[PDB]
């Protein structure tokens, strides 16, 4: 599924993303955005052999089980499989277990290099929640 | 689908039902579990030949066209059979325009009778919105 800005908003504010950890909505959104282009089957295949999954690009070498990335944790207890679900519930669960894990949201190089800092307010502007 | 209490009560949240025309969330979540006991598929024959059908049962009679109910009018401007889908959102469009005709949730047989009146708070206490 590939979502519009307000509509992922909306899903995320639903499974209690909004300052979880003290992160606003925004910064979820903005994340999502560079991360995936707002697309839950977004797959990307990173130099190490491990591949990022989904709509916040959860990485096989510590989260999630795919089969091909050897000498991987899975701490999230899922196959990645789950993280491309057009329901965001698995990316949502997994999300909060990477962001409690003591670098917060600078898990996501994308949200470092292109959220953070920023007025990330301006992705909820315009949205019904 | 059979909706929870309390994920009815966000999905009505989402679409904008928390005080429309002034009727709180609590009002609607109450009219929907004694008109459909939150099903979106229940279907309840009238005595006058119309059908009432979805989450809250909307008659054939005025609001939208099933093909069996002679003389009758079409105000939502959908086939009956959109009211019944996983997807509350034609159920919830539709409720709007029903509200705001002039006799509000009284339009509700089931919210006049067991709704109207009581702490209807209570249906929303326990839910994450
Ligand atoms: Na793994
Ligand atoms: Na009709």
């Amino acid at each position: 599924k590939v979502f519009g800005r307000c509509e992922l908003a909306a899903a995320m504010k639903r499974h209690g993303l909004d300052n979880y950890r003290g992160y606003s909505l925004g910064n979820w959104v903005c994340a999502a955005k560079f991360e995936s282009n707002f697309n839950t089957q977004a797959t990307n295949r990173n130099t190490d052999g491990s591949t990022d999954y989904g709509i916040l690009q959860i990485n096989s070498r510590w989260w999630c089980n795919d089969g091909r990335t050897p000498g991987s944790r899975n701490l999230c207890n899922i196959p990645c499989s789950a993280l491309l679900s057009s329901d965001i519930t698995a990316s949502v669960n997994c999300a909060k277990k990477i962001v409690s894990d003591g670098n917060g949201m600078n898990a996501w190089v994308a949200w470092r290099n292109r959220c953070k800092g920023t007025d990330v307010q301006a992705w909820i502007r315009g949205c019904r929640l």
